[PDB]
């Protein structure tokens, strides 16, 4: 019950989660229970952010549709007020929390996969290893630019790995409330509170 409806200790994340009516275009699924404010909600659309100054075009520019997804992650990872039961102490630097293997639904790992699967980068994990000399992540000593489907030859290694196991792929659908999704439309209610619900109780 004391993970229910908590916002994680990182970087730009709110103490409590509350309302905000002005978080931006992706983001405004979250707009009646969010982890982050309007500010990072903003930022974090923009490319090479000021949030993290990491930039998505490592390798050239990536496709809008594979784009989407990686903002739409961060729009879950920066507002999600229902992942406490997938939190984690890291003692990091700049986050002494994070989650880890929150059950992502199947499909929208699928998805995420599939309209990434074109476009390229050069690591498999984006967390550890940039060159960031510049300012900016730039692909390091011995990592070359190829495909996604190189660093990440199944849907699974995506999701999984990319961001250090903070999903596990669910084998649940996404309507289930068996597994978190990262993409939901909310008109009704925001699906994954009663996800993690669910998951508290086990
Ligand atoms: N699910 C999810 N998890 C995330 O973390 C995330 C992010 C943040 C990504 C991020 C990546 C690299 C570094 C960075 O600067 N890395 C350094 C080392 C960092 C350290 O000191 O621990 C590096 O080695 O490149 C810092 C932050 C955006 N969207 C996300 N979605
Ligand atoms: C995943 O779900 C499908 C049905 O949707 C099922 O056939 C399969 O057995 C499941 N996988 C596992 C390992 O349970
Ligand atoms: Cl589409
Ligand atoms: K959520």
């Amino acid at each position: 019950t004391d993970l229910l409806n908590v916002c994680m200790d990182a970087k730009h994340h709110k103490t409590k989660p509350g309302p905000e009516d002005k978080l931006h275009d992706q983001c405004s699924p979250w707009k009646k229970n969010a982890c982050c404010t309007a500010s990072t909600s903003q930022e974090l659309h923009k490319d090479t952010s000021r949030l993290y100054n990491f930039n998505w075009d490592h390798c050239g520019k990536m496709e809008p549709a594979c784009k989407r997804h990686f903002i739409q992650d961060t729009c879950l990872y920066e507002c999600s007020p229902n992942l406490g039961p997938w939190i984690q102490q890291v003692n990091q630097s700049w986050r002494k929390e994070r989650f880890l293997d929150v059950p992502l639904c199947k499909e929208d790992c699928q998805r995420w996969w599939e309209d990434c699967h074109t476009s390229h980068t050069c690591k498999s994990n984006w967390h550890r290893g940039w060159d960031w000399t510049s300012g900016v992540n730039k692909c390091p000593a011995g990592a070359l630019c190829r495909t996604f489907e190189s660093y990440f030859p199944t849907p699974a290694a995506l999701c999984e790995g990319l961001w250090s196991h903070s999903y596990k792929v669910s084998n649940y659908s996404r309507g289930s409330g068996r597994c978190i999704q990262m993409w939901f439309d909310s008109a009704q209610g925001n699906p994954n509170e009663e996800v993690a619900r669910f998951y508290a109780a086990a």
